[PDB]
């Protein structure tokens, strides 16, 4: 908080490839619902908002290194997570999806359907973690859902893994794809906070019970 106030801006970590929470727009800014979030306590703070943005897997590292204030950044509540950093209350519900190939015959609806596919995820998500605890799939794993993507698009993935909303937000802009799935687990995202700055988790959750 009142290092913060010093300074007179909040850094916000994120990974910008997580429509429409966070994504680059036309115009080459990061806009949408985290950015939203976060500009609404950079507002009440009276300081201004930096995004700093990175990998996904940058976020805890770069936050208990002090490089970041706050991870607003589409992620999940973790008990894993919870060990090393502290999280708001719950601000969205989601679960993973399975995005394949419209073409494709295959619709795989469960994580064993994918066993003995190539499988491509997002190094250090939910979705990382969890197509990891099956055996037999070939998980690749990349920095940019973006690529990730791009590579199921090619025909060297038969599936991405990734969040519900998120998976929409992609499939509305790539008809070539579709979700085969229905939701896989039951996520609960939550904004965090180094554990010794309690003063400002419970500013973040005044802001986020005021907001609804
Ligand atoms: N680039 C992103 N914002 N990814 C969100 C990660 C998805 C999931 N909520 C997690 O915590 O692993």
């Amino acid at each position: 908080i009142d290092e913060i106030k010093s300074r007179g801006y909040l850094l916000v970590g994120l990974s910008a490839d997580f429509p429409p929470f966070e994504f680059v727009d036309e115009n080459g800014n990061i806009v949408g619902f985290d950015v939203d979030l976060a500009k609404e306590i950079a507002r009440r703070l009276g300081v201004e908002l930096k995004i700093v943005d990175m990998t996904f897997d940058g976020l805890i590292p770069s936050l208990l290194t002090k490089k970041i204030d706050v991870i607003i950044s589409g992620m999940t509540i973790t008990e894993e997570r919870k060990k090393v950093v502290a999280f708001s209350d719950p601000y969205f519900d989601a679960g993973q999806v399975i995005v394949v190939r419209k073409d494709s015959d295959f619709r795989p609806k469960t994580y064993e359907d994918l066993v003995g596919k190539t499988v491509a995820v997002q190094i250090g998500t939910t979705g990382d973690i969890e197509v990891s605890k099956y055996d037999g799939i070939k998980v690749v794993r990349f920095d940019k859902f973006t690529d990730a993507f791009l590579e199921l698009k090619r025909g060297r993935a038969d599936a991405v893994v990734l969040d519900s909303a998120t998976a929409r937000a992609f499939v509305a802009k790539n008809p070539d794809l579709v979700i085969s799935s229905g939701v896989l687990s039951s996520e609960q995202y939550g904004i965090a906070v180094r554990k010794e700055d309690t003063d400002l988790l419970e500013f973040i959750n005044s802001v986020l019970r005021e907001l609804k």
